[PDB]
């Protein structure tokens, strides 16, 4: 009922509607920059749309106003209503959520936490007086665990949709399921690099507003030739653009931590160079990327240094950033962009049941997202350190799906906690296969993490609290009962990392060398525990680790990334009561506590030798023929081993094995090998002869 034109008219007013105050003249001033944008040309038409249709797909051009400018019609259209619901727009990252709503708390004229707040883990800056509030995919998914209506939300605007991750995508389905509910819910899908058919497709065809112009250029440029060494390329380019373009700030998306801190070093050297030799300018250095505190993320918004002297050669700020600049921001000052092509990126080991990353090459939508960091406040330039025909041919038009590069038995049980019933038709915009979804049910079923009517036991409640792949979970959890929780602590840890194991082809001889000094006869879990140790061991000695896990072939990285995944898991244990325990080393019992334990996760992966006669196994699932990976460090294998993996390359292997006795599979997974209802077979034959001896053997003692 109100239109553009009559919110204008209350925008100009002397007082702020939403507080009561005098408006300010820096809130004019802006607001005379707002009416340029691109979105604000079609701003009733937006409204039009806005009130005949429950979902709208949105797309303009980065830096066209979608962030700043639709939350802020939809607060103007919605409030006479009296809902008492708030406005929400999600962002990929917490520093973008935290900077758009300081700067549409300024656009607004008002506080920030106030009628404009954000909202996201560990820090709600929200109130009373919120109306409109900016908050990460994730912050807006765990508030759908505690309600799945959303009853607090008149509006839910996901931004930047086409990013999909498993949060975007689980957030999308629960939304258009919820739409058909809730008739009083608006849902606004917008981005400026869509797939917008496919979107307004799967939202039941809903309408698209497309907004078309750039509020400034940016100059796109390509290398004439490709080249392998990315960082010393994006530093060349970085000193370069210091050393002769004009005024202007630079954003270098580089891949991680430990890359982005070398390469600010270096450059930072490099500068001083300059500086001293040639009358450069000065240069400030911004490393950024996840792990650091928000508020020091934050670091990245401060001013370029002045030049040196008057005429002199402009000062500049450089922020070396992961993809966590990608998206959404508006740094101010900056005007070049440097693009390598390459991101860390999610990969899913299926034999392993590891998630990792991988530096991969960029999809085209993060080429544009990139290079829209510019081009926002004045013109800008991107230096894509790349070809043009690589860009038009190699690159992918858009990351795969984060949910079919993922852990689906985890994503299976945050959905069973997010209210989802009938997970096999659960309508996800890419849907992993309904193989592989049956495949994860049926394996968290066995585990006992879902009951037979598929709905979530507190096993697998309490499995879902830890980062890891639900049997090690399961593992983890039930350890105390094998009095051997610290090492199930550790060796949990070790099997959510890729191996830990390094063997280069020209020194392979050493490596194995090294591998002796761990090797465990009846077990490689027990191997990859005693590499643990020998690791903290060493740390505690005061060794340099990098050192140390090199001269032994071990991996750093790995090895680092267990430990810290222990100290959390370390922490969840504490918060929910699960005992710390550990069996004296010289007890009798001490290693087939934590080979049985083993089975409390594992009794799925299990091989029985099919005779003395041959070294080939028969697996417990699916009956596959096997041989004993040549990599293990169990000397003699008995005729039932426990398997981490099934390796299928030139033969068919079992790799990561531990020697186990029969009997503990009946005592131990009781319901999976109950033999009154198990498949018939030489293995079925097996147990049943381990389970008459056991029978046997009680009857004649009992006599
Ligand atoms: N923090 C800021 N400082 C200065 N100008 C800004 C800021 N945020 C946004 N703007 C201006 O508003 C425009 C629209 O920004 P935004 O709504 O985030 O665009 P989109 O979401 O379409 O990329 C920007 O291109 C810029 O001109
Ligand atoms: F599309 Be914008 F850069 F958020
Ligand atoms: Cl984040
Ligand atoms: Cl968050
Ligand atoms: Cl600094
Ligand atoms: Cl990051
Ligand atoms: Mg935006």
């Amino acid at each position: 009922a109100t239109t553009a034109k009559q919110a204008e008219a209350v925008e100009d007013s002397d007082i702020n509607p939403w507080t009561g105050q005098r408006h300010s003249e820096r809130y004019f001033k802006i607001l005379k920059a707002r009416r340029k944008l691109p979105v604000n040309k079609q701003r009733q038409e937006f409204l039009d749309l806005y009130h005949n249709n429950q979902i709208l797909v949105f797309v303009g051009e980065t830096g066209s106003g979608k962030t700043t400018q639709i939350p802020q019609y939809v607060l103007y259209d919605e409030l006479p209503h009296q809902t008492g619901k708030l406005i929400a727009c999600t962002q990929p990252r917490r520093v973008a959520a935290m900077s758009v709503a300081q700067r549409v708390a300024d656009e607004l004229d008002v506080k920030l936490g106030e009628e404009v707040g954000y909202s996201i883990r560990f820090e709600n800056k929200t109130s009373s007086k919120t109306l409109l509030k900016y908050m990460t995919d994730g912050q807006l998914l765990r508030e759908a665990m505690h309600d799945r209506d959303m009853s607090r939300y008149s509006c839910i605007i996901l931004d930047e949709a086409h990013e999909r991750t498993l949060a975007t995508d689980i957030l999308m389905a629960l939304l258009k399921q919820l739409s058909e509910r809730r008739k009083d819910l608006k849902i606004i899908v917008m981005s400026a690099t869509l797939d917008a058919q496919k979107f307004q497709s799967y939202f039941f065809n809903a309408p698209l507003l497309a907004v078309p112009g750039r509020t400034h250029p940016v100059e796109i440029f390509y290398t004439p030739e490709a080249e392998r060494d990315y960082v010393e390329a994006a530093i060349r380019t970085v000193l370069q653009i210091h050393a002769c373009e004009p005024e202007g700030d630079i954003l270098l998306f580089l891949t991680g931590e430990e890359e982005i801190e070398d390469a600010c070093r270096r450059i930072s050297l490099e500068v001083d160079e300059m500086i001293r030799e040639s009358d450069a300018g000065p240069m400030s250095v911004y490393p950024l990327y996840g792990t650091l505190p928000p508020h020091q993320q934050q670091r990245i918004f401060e001013k370029a240094p002045q030049p040196f002297r008057p005429g002199g050669r402009p000062g500049r700020k450089c922020i070396v950033a992961t993809n966590i600049a990608e998206t959404s921001l508006t740094i101010d000052g900056i005007v070049y962009v440097v693009d390598p092509g390459f991101s860390k990126q999610k990969i899913y080991n299926p034999r392993t049941r590891v998630e990792s990353l991988l530096v991969s090459p960029i999809s085209k939508a993060s080429a544009q997202q990139r290079a829209g960091r510019a081009g926002r406040t004045r013109p800008g330039k991107c230096f894509r350190l790349y070809t043009e025909e690589a860009f038009k041919k190699e690159l992918i038009e858009q990351t795969y799906p984060e949910i079919l590069r993922s852990n689906l038995s985890n994503t299976v049980l945050e959905l069973k906690k997010l209210g989802v019933e009938d997970l096999v038709h659960f309508d996800l915009m890419d849907p992993p296969a309904p193989e592989t979804m049956m495949r994860a049910l049926e394996e968290l079923n066995y585990l006992a993490c879902l009951d037979d009517d598929g709905e979530l036991t507190p096993l697998g409640n309490l499995a879902s609290e830890f980062p890891l792949d639900p049997a090690l979970a399961v593992m983890l959890i039930s350890s105390p009962e094998f009095y051997c929780s610290n090492e199930i602590l550790s060796i949990t840890s070790l099997l959510s990392v890729p191996q830990i194991w390094v063997r280069p082809a020209n020194a392979r001889k050493r490596a194995d060398e090294m591998k002796a000094q761990f090797a465990h006869p009846d077990g490689d879990h027990l191997t990859l525990l005693n590499a643990y140790h020998a690791y903290k061991g060493a740390e505690a000695r005061g060794e340099d680790m990098k050192k140390w896990c090199h001269e032994h072939f071990l991996s750093y990285r790995h090895l680092s990334s267990a430990d810290n995944v222990r100290a959390q898991l370390k922490k969840i244990m504490e918060t929910h009561g699960i005992e710390l325990v550990s069996t004296p080393f010289h007890d009798k019992n001490y290693y087939t506590n934590i080979r049985r334990a083993l089975l409390a996760g594992f009794f799925m992966q299990v091989a029985m030798r099919e005779s003395s006669n041959s070294k080939v196994y028969k697996t417990v699932k699916d009956e596959q023929l096997v041989l004993i990976h040549p990599s293990t460090t169990v000397t003699t294998p008995y005729e039932w081993v426990v398997y981490n993996e099934f390796v299928l390359t030139t033969k068919q292997y079992v790799r990561t094995v531990t020697n186990i006795r029969p009997e503990w599979l009946l005592e131990i997974a009781p319901v999976y090998y109950d033999l009154s209802t198990f498949q018939k077979g030489e293995i079925k034959n097996a147990l049943t002869r381990v389970a008459e001896k056991i029978r046997r053997q009680q009857a004649m003692k009992a006599s």
